[PDB]
This record gives structure tokens, C-alpha cells and sequence, in this order.
């Protein structure tokens, strides 16, 4: 693997992930791009040089480092027109940042309209040294991460959407692709796994399971909690989990299923598939059946590790400032609160350093207070279920999809939550990370289609607390140059 400092080179080049050649985004040459990795508290410096040649996917780009708190470095955090103007091709521009007090399953992707569906998207591992649930498992290594990611053969910018197939480690088949090779995962009988399940994916949801294994989960979106026994997984676009498995069966091959919600919903001739090889078992494909799911993860019955309660006061309400997003669907755009976003000329930080916009969107968030924000689910909002994040923050999970109760005293912290079907899906969180944070809905598409605000916290303070690099501010007029 590469890092904490490397550089990220992106191009374009054929690929075949699924058997079926197609034009898309590689990293250092590669697709799917590489893992980055580093230990708790080492400086990150990701050197991301632009040498896209290919308009349809755009030859610009920015990179988000999806989880990161980015701490006085908020300039760093990816999203074009929120927080950078986009890297234009033929340049470069430095990511430096620390990761002091964070640690666990992440990954980095582009943050550009929907550049990254075409493949600019990858696993970011930081280890601890001290890690809680170290004595539960005896290989954490690089391959031990799994990536869940959606396949579309024609290009993000190309038709509207339904995957033609599941990418588990950047390989899969499709309906007309049922002979291709499929990923394999390799465990030594007797031996623990912590397996870090990472969904790259672009909009549909995977039930995740494992023939023949339960899958012990100690950690969410980067936070350690509680284990907690599973025999399968929903896991949406942009959240993570570590799972410990035992690999304590038969030496024999085993289907690893990861199922969508959406388009092809079946395992018919090895599609949404891959495979748990134990060392020694012959190299076939499994013949093991599935058992219906009896322990479902239940996100509202995980917990932190620590137990820590939700900021504020244990009761609805019980807050400083109490934001509820009214969702909806105008022309071809989604809304929140009445407003669509469209990204502004210039970026939200840029307009802070020098009301904000996109007028209707912007969200001022005072500092040093505790944050409750309601996102009831709507059928006015089409493609639901809505995965939404917030950059900068984790976030308390007092409320999760599918539940009518409030947990305060001990609800799981997150980054990226399921808000249901038309369900209220509540988070709260403490304004200590003062700049413009992007909250939207994961799903891509949407996004482009403007379902987002972004938050700005603290802004009398975002000039003092984020210096920004000469090279950051040469961005803007270098992008605007370009035709
Ligand atoms: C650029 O990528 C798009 C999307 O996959 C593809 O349709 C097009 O052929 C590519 N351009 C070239 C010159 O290969
Ligand atoms: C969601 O919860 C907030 C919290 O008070 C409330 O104001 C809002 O009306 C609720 N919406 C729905 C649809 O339940
Ligand atoms: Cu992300
Ligand atoms: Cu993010
Ligand atoms: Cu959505
Ligand atoms: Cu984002």
C-alpha cells in the first residue's frame, strides 16, 4: 500500500473490472485505486497530480478524504466549490493534514459532480498502535480490506440509473459477463480476521453476508464500539465497518454475497458474488448454500465502545440550535428547506475568506454548541433511502431509520446514516470545527442534482483557524482560465 505520503497521479485508461472494456479513472495506473495507509496521528501528505485527458469524466478534479476531521485545515477537504476550486489537468496540488486523534476504516474519492462512479475511489486504513480490539483478531492487513462499489458501462455523464454490476475489490460479473473473474479472499483455517468492509458505492445499499461465518462488528464509519455478533450486514454507500471473522470451518470455498437493493437482485451464476477461500481448498467456485439472515445488524442496537452519550440534553429539543431539512423534488433537483444547491462560482470558503452562497443553502452554526438536526424521511424526495453525511464531525445516532425511539444516553457515532422511507432520522453533534462542512446525501447522483447545504460552522473564526497554502489559493484563477 502507499502513504501516509505519496502521490496520487490520476488518468484515464481502459479497464475490465466485470469483463466488459470501458473508459475510466485510474490511480498510479491502477483501477480500483490503491489503499492508502498510515498509523493514528501521522501527517498525511497526498500529492494528487492531475493528468486527465477525458472530458466526459471531466480532467479536473478534487479528492475528499471521506471521514477526516481536517481540524484548521478545512481548505483540505475536497469538495469542489464548497471548500477548493478542482485541480485543472496538466497540474498538481498538495493535501497536508494530520489525523491526530482519529483512527479506523476510511477512504478517499473524488468530490467533483460524479466523477468519482468512474472510479476515482479508495480504501484508507489508519491502525492504532493501542487499537481496543486488537486482542480479538491476528491479521489486519491490507488483505483484510474489502470494498464493496457499484459498475455502470456507460459513463456517470453518459445515461441517467442501474448498476450492470458489483464490484467486490474491483472485481465482478454482470448478466452478460457471467464467466469473469470473480475476487478472492483468502483466510488460513483457525486463524482471526478483521475484515474492513468499505462501500465505495454510488447509490445502492448491499445486504452483506457471508456463507457459513457470523461477523463480529467492532467498529462504524471509524468509530470503535461495542462487538456485537452479525450474520449479515446492510451497509450504505460511504459507511464502513470492521467485522472479526473466525475462520473456524471447513477448508473449503465459500460465496461472499453482497446484494443491492436495487437492479439485479440475485446471485444467479456468480453476480454480487465473490469468494472466501480457505488455504487449501481447491480453486473452484463454492457450492455452499445460504441460510436466511437471523441476526441482522441493527444500527440502533450498536453502541461505542466507551458508551458516550449524545451532546445535550436527553430529550428532543433539549439542545442550543435544533435544524430540521425539509426534503422535496422541484425540476430536475432536489431541495432541502426550499433550496437546491448549485455550486457557486466561487468556493463557500473562498467567499468567507474574503450571506453566503448559494443563497437558501447555507447554514450558519454558531461554536462551542450542541447541534440537533432532524431529516424526516419524505416521499417528496425520490430514490429514497438517502444515506446523508456531514464532513468535519462525527455524529450521535440518537434516532436511526426504521425506529421510533430516541437513545441518548448511548446511541452509536457515525459519519454516514441511513435516513429510512417515509422515519425521522435524528443526529446530533458539538460545533468544535469551525469552517464551511458540506451535509448531503451520498448517493452521487442526487448530489449533482443539488440534495445538499453545507454547514458553516464557527465563521468568524474560519480565517484564523485555516491557513491556507499559496498553492490553494492559486486554484480558483487557474480553474477559471480553462475553457
Ligand atoms: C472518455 O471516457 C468516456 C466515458 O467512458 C468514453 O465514452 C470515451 O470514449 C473516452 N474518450 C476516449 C478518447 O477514449
Ligand atoms: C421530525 O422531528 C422533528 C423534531 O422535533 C419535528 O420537528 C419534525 O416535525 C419531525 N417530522 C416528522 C415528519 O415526524
Ligand atoms: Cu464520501
Ligand atoms: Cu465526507
Ligand atoms: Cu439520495
Ligand atoms: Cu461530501
Amino acid at each position: 500500500s502507499i502513504g501516509p505520503v505519496a502521490d496520487l497521479t490520476i488518468s484515464n485508461g481502459a479497464v475490465s473490472p466485470d469483463g466488459f472494456s470501458r473508459q475510466a479513472i485510474l490511480v498510479n495506473d491502477v483501477f480500483p485505486s490503491p489503499l492508502i495507509t498510515g498509523n493514528k496521528g501521522d501527517r498525511f501528505q497526498l500529492n494528487v497530480i492531475d493528468n486527465m485527458t477525458n472530458h466526459t469524466m471531466l480532467k479536473s478534479t478534487s479528492i475528499h478524504w471521506h471521514g477526516f476531521f481536517q481540524h484548521g485545515t478545512n481548505w483540505a477537504d475536497g469538495p469542489a466549490f464548497v471548500n477548493q476550486c478542482p485541480i485543472s489537468t496538466g497540474h498538481a496540488f498538495l493535501y497536508d493534514f494530520q489525523v491526530p486523534d482519529q483512527a479506523g476504516t476510511f477512504w478517499y474519492h473524488s468530490h467533483l459532480s460524479t466523477q468519482y462512479c468512474d472510479g476515482l475511489r479508495g480504501p484508507i486504513v489508519v491502525y492504532d498502535p493501542q487499537d481496543p480490539h486488537k486482542s480479538l483478531y491476528d491479521v489486519d492487513d491490507d488483505s483484510t480490506v474489502i470494498t464493496l462499489a457499484d459498475w455502470y458501462h456507460l459513463a456517470a455523464k453518459v445515461g441517467p440509473p442501474t448498476a450492470d454490476a458489483t464490484l467486490i475489490n474491483g472485481l465482478g460479473r454482470s448478466i452478460n459477463t457471467l464467466n469473469a473473474d470473480l475476487a478472492v479472499i483468502t483466510v488460513t483455517k483457525g486463524k482471526r480476521y478483521r475484515f474492513r468492509l468499505v462501500s465505495l458505492s454510488c447509490d445502492p445499499n448491499y445486504t452483506f453476508s457471508i456463507d457459513g461465518h457470523s461477523l463480529t462488528v467492532i467498529e462504524a464509519d471509524g468509530v470503535n464500539l461495542k462487538p456485537q455478533t452479525v450474520d449479515s450486514i446492510q451497509i450504505f454507500p460511504a459507511q464502513r465497518y470492521s467485522f472479526v471473522l473466525n475462520a473456524d470451518q471447513d477448508v473449503d470455498n465459500y460465496w461472499i454475497r453482497a446484494l443491492p437493493n436495487s437492479g439485479t437482485r440475485n446471485f444467479d451464476g456468480g453476480v454480487n458474488s465473490a469468494i472466501l477461500r480457505y488455504e487449501g481448498a481447491a480453486p473452484v467456485e463454492p457450492t455452499t448454500s445460504q441460510t436466511p439472515s437471523t441476526q441482522p445488524l441493527v444500527e440502533s442496537a450498536l453502541t461505542t465502545l466507551e458508551g458516550t452519550a449524545a451532546p445535550g440534553n436527553p430529550t428532543p429539543g433539549g439542545v442550543d440550535l435544533a435544524l430540521n431539512m425539509a426534503f422535496g423534488f422541484a425540476g430536475g433537483r432536489f431541495t432541502i428547506n426550499g433550496a437546491s444547491f448549485t455550486p457557486p462560482t466561487v468556493p463557500v470558503l473562498l467567499q468567507i475568506l474574503s450571506d453566503l452562497l448559494p443563497s437558501g443553502s447555507v447554514y450558519s452554526l454558531p461554536a462551542n454548541a450542541d447541534i440537533e438536526i432532524s431529516l424526516p424521511a419524505t416521499s417528496a424526495a425520490p430514490g429514497f433511502p438517502h444515506p446523508f453525511h456531514l464532513h468535519g464531525h462525527t455524529f450521535a445516532v440518537v434516532r436511526s431509520a426504521g425506529s421510533s425511539t430516541y437513545n441518548y444516553a448511548n446511541p452509536v457515532y457515525r459519519d454516514v446514516v441511513n435516513t429510512g422511507s417515509p422515519d425521522n432520522v435524528t443526529i446530533r453533534f458539538r460545533t468544535d470545527n469551525p469552517g464551511p462542512w458540506f451535509l448531503h446525501c451520498h448517493i452521487d447522483f442526487h448530489l449533482d442534482a443539488g440534495f445538499a447545504v453545507v454547514m458553516a460552522e464557527d465563521t468568524p473564526d474560519v480565517a484564523a483557524t485555516n491557513p491556507v497554502p499559496q498553492a490553494w489559493s492559486d486554484l480558483c484563477p487557474t480553474y477559471d482560465a480553462l475553457s
